[PDB]
């Protein structure tokens, strides 16, 4: 909320057609001015000064969350300048005067001395003057001048003064002043009320003061999945940076026609180039979602997206992009085992055959497709290399052959192709549809098609969509595992009783997937610093999303190298497992994540880890950072960079937001948002802090206290030159507004 005076020129320019009181005595008074337009504050042998009024309500608004006042003036003589706020039990009093020699000077009431703010012609022409307020157990105020801290930890005095005052506050002591303009904020206005939750937000750089912020809107409250509730995707535009909101949208009800779906999850994107807001969201079966995993892959989850034209302010219909984003396949994880699936057939040695196999690598070795027809085997065995090439081994060949070094083409989908030649007893390998290298395998009795992860000493996961294997002009195998994969329980999907032998050694797993994707919630970005990063490119849209394979959740980029017409899925992150007892897998489950684009091109991810912390021993906490240099398509989990490096952080999980701060001088940091705890370093959702790094990522200092309360969720995005804004769950997950003055807060480190 706003509290201001302004003098326009408009002869409305008295304080008193703004909303406020005067307050002189004796022969105090005030005129309007015009050397640029002010008030004249004339507090000759008399008070002279202006109040606004407040209810208790704001001033316990005030106290949570957080106030700022802004006062632009030029003070031409004597003393007891006195802008300040009382609510009633403290206040915060900064006395500004000219002293004996004519410099400008303050002093605070509770603190010892004075400080010189401007000397010699200085002294008497317009400064701006800032008092921020930040909330807490032990609160304090910082004040500043020209935007420099002059003055820190500010703790508030007793009084019974209640009121936003400015001015000459005393009749026994003369001050001259004029003003220009007073701002007095309140911050955390509630912008999406409880139980609606999963708050994001962003702003238009091509457009300053638009800022787009969702919500998930649930009638009944709670997750998605619920029976008892029908959610929805939210908005709100302000035009004013952040101050006024237009009426809330419900975005997805159009596509929820009878209720029968849950939408979550907004996660937006600011394209600067259209100057348009793409939100992404899950959707949901109302009565099944990510919790439990009580999903299914025949189920429909998936993802659409909104546009926001920022210039019209027109909402675009949802568009559904499913099925780019959410795989369907068979999945083969040999992590501590091998699993393999294997036709026997009829393959006749002295005909021509030709099969073909469509597998994605997702990791490690040892997965094979195999082809054996009675007189001989062919292997093609796939791993990933140390710098992460996909890579082809047949077998009786010595030279692995390299097949791709592009690391998204790497993870893809494959045509591998055999044809086999009668003539010469030779088979030829076609990778999607280039001719790759021709092989006479290894003698052999076996007569079978096979595939699957074949070394139980060595870790690798493949996916499957299809296999086929033909022979004088007849199928004799076929294996639709991307159709198998969205059918319905009642659609017979088992290999083993399809005609397939499980050959299966230590602990696997293997499953239909994926059973659904979730943008998580906050914010994405587009890329602008990848020229030097190989293989990605300018422009790009991603987000870090939430994959759930059946079981296990984790996180995995979804991006647009086109502006969002099509969108692409990157790898999961690289996470460690141990098998505690047969088929019961320790590992860690990242769930709901944030990235920034580092100065370099490489991207940093921050990520909530759900349930499992623990992994052979060693503690990840509930917050794990991952680090990207090929453009968002793998991650590498960065050492020691955990929950650890952020100070008295809270120890429960909770969704963080993480975002790119620049300065007017072009300078940059990184801002991170995230509950502390009451007291700061324990569990609770409670008093949102700050945290900044210098050092792209290596360091955090801080926190700052921002919030004193209740504070969850939370999304921060750049506001302006100076200043932030924060979205943030509080008070029964009331979603409120904080708009911090970044750089006049960094100096407080
Ligand atoms: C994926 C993280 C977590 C796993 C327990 O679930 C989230 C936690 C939440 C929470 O801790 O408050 C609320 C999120 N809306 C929920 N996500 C979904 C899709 O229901
Ligand atoms: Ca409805
Ligand atoms: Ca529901
Ligand atoms: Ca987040
Ligand atoms: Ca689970």
């Amino acid at each position: 909320a706003l509290f201001d005076y302004n003098a326009t020129g408009d002869t409305f320019d008295s304080p008193a057609k703004q909303g406020w009181m005067q307050d002189n005595t004796n022969n105090g008074s005030g005129v309007l001015t015009n050397a640029m337009p002010a008030w004249l504050v004339q507090g000759i042998g008399g008070r002279a000064q202006w109040t606004y009024s407040l209810s208790t309500n704001q001033h316990a608004q005030a106290s949570s969350f957080g106030w700022r006042m802004t006062t632009e003036m030029k003070v031409l003589s004597g003393g007891m300048i006195t802008n300040y706020y009382a609510n009633g039990t403290q206040r915060v009093l900064p006395i500004i005067s000219l002293d004996s020699s004519g410099n400008l000077v303050v002093e605070f009431e509770g603190q010892t001395g004075r400080t010189v703010l401007a000397t010699g012609t200085a002294a008497t022409e317009y400064h701006k003057f800032e008092l921020v307020f930040l909330p807490g157990s032990n609160p304090s105020a910082s004040f500043y001048f020209d935007g420099k801290l002059i003055r820190d930890n500010i703790q508030p005095t007793a009084s019974k003064q209640n009121m936003i005052v400015w001015g000459n506050g005393s009749s026994n002591t003369d001050g001259v002043a004029a003003y220009r303009d007073i701002k007095f904020e309140i911050q955390g206005d509630v912008i999406f009320r409880g139980p609606d939750r999963i708050p994001s937000i962003v702003a238009s750089s091509v457009t300053p003061g638009v800022v787009t912020a969702f919500a998930e809107k649930r009638v009944g409250g709670g997750d998605p999945g619920a029976l008892s509730n029908t959610n929805d995707i939210i908005t709100r535009t302000s035009r004013d940076g952040g101050i006024t909101w237009d009426t809330e949208l419900n975005l997805t009800e159009q596509i929820n026609v009878s209720d029968e779906f849950d939408f979550s999850d907004p996660r937006p994107i600011y394209d600067p180039s259209s100057n348009t807001v793409l939100v992404s969201y899950a959707r949901w079966p109302t009565d099944a979602a990510q919790n439990g995993d009580r999903i299914k892959p025949w189920m429909p989850n998936g993802i659409f997206y909104s546009v926001y034209d920022v210039a019209s302010g027109n909402w675009q219909a949802p568009i559904d992009v499913t099925d780019q984003v959410k795989e369907r396949s068979f999945q083969i994880a040999g992590w501590g085992g091998s699993e393999l699936y294997r036709r026997n057939t009829s393959l006749n040695s002295q005909q021509d055959w030709q099969s073909n196999a469509k597998i994605r690598i997702v990791d490690g070795a040892a997965n094979q497709i195999q082809v054996a027809d009675g007189s001989r085997k062919y292997v093609v065995t796939l791993s990933i290399d140390e710098s992460g090439g996909l890579v082809a081994n047949l077998n009786g060949v010595s030279a692995p052959i390299i097949l791709q070094s592009e690391h998204a083409k790497v993870h893809s989908f494959h045509d591998y192709e055999l044809q086999y030649s009668a003539l010469n007893h030779t088979t030829t390998l076609f990778v999607d549809g280039q001719q790759i290298t021709t092989w006479a395998g290894e003698v052999s009795q076996e007569n079978n098609i096979q595939f699957g992860n074949a070394d139980a000493q060595i870790d690798g996961r493949l996916h499957v969509q299809k296999i086929v294997l033909t022979q004088q002009g007849h199928n004799l195998v076929e294996f639709d595992a991307f159709y198998l994969a969205q059918q319905t329980p009642e659609v017979e999907k088992d290999l083993e009783k399809l005609g397939w032998t499980k050959i299966k050694t230590g602990n696997t797993m293997s499953l239909y997937g994926n059973a659904s994707v979730n943008p998580g919630p906050g914010h994405g970005i587009t890329l602008t610093r990848q020229q030097n990063i190989s293989g990605s490119q300018n422009g790009r849209l991603i987000y870090p999303a939430i994959v759930l394979d059946r079981f296990f959740l984790n996180v995995m980029s979804i991006y647009s190298d086109d502006g969002g017409s099509n969108w692409q899925t990157g790898s999961t992150l690289p996470i460690p497992f141990r098998w505690k007892s047969s088929s019961i897998l320790e590992t860690l489950e990242p769930s709901e994540a944030d990235m920034v684009e580092l100065q370099n091109g490489d991207l940093l991810l921050t990520a909530r880890l759900d349930f499992n912390q623990i992994v052979n021993g060693v503690n990840y906490s509930p917050r794990q950072q991952f680090l990207s240099k090929d453009g968002g398509i793998t991650w590498s989990l960065l050492e020691a960079n955990n929950a650890n490096v952020f100070s008295n952080i809270s120890t429960g999980t909770v969704d963080a937001s993480i975002t790119r701060f620049e300065q007017s001088d072009g300078s940059h940091f990184l801002l991170f948002t995230n509950p502390q705890g009451n007291p700061a370093g324990t569990n609770g959702r409670q008093n949102l802090g700050l945290w900044f790094s210098f050092d792209e990522g290596v360091t955090w200092k801080g926190p700052i206290q921002l919030v004193n309360g209740a504070s969850a969720y939370s999304d921060i995005y750049q506001l302006d030159s100076e200043n932030a804004i924060v979205i943030v769950e509080t008070d029964n997950s009331n979603m409120r507004i904080l708009r911090m003055p970044i750089t006049l807060l960094k100096q407080k480190l």
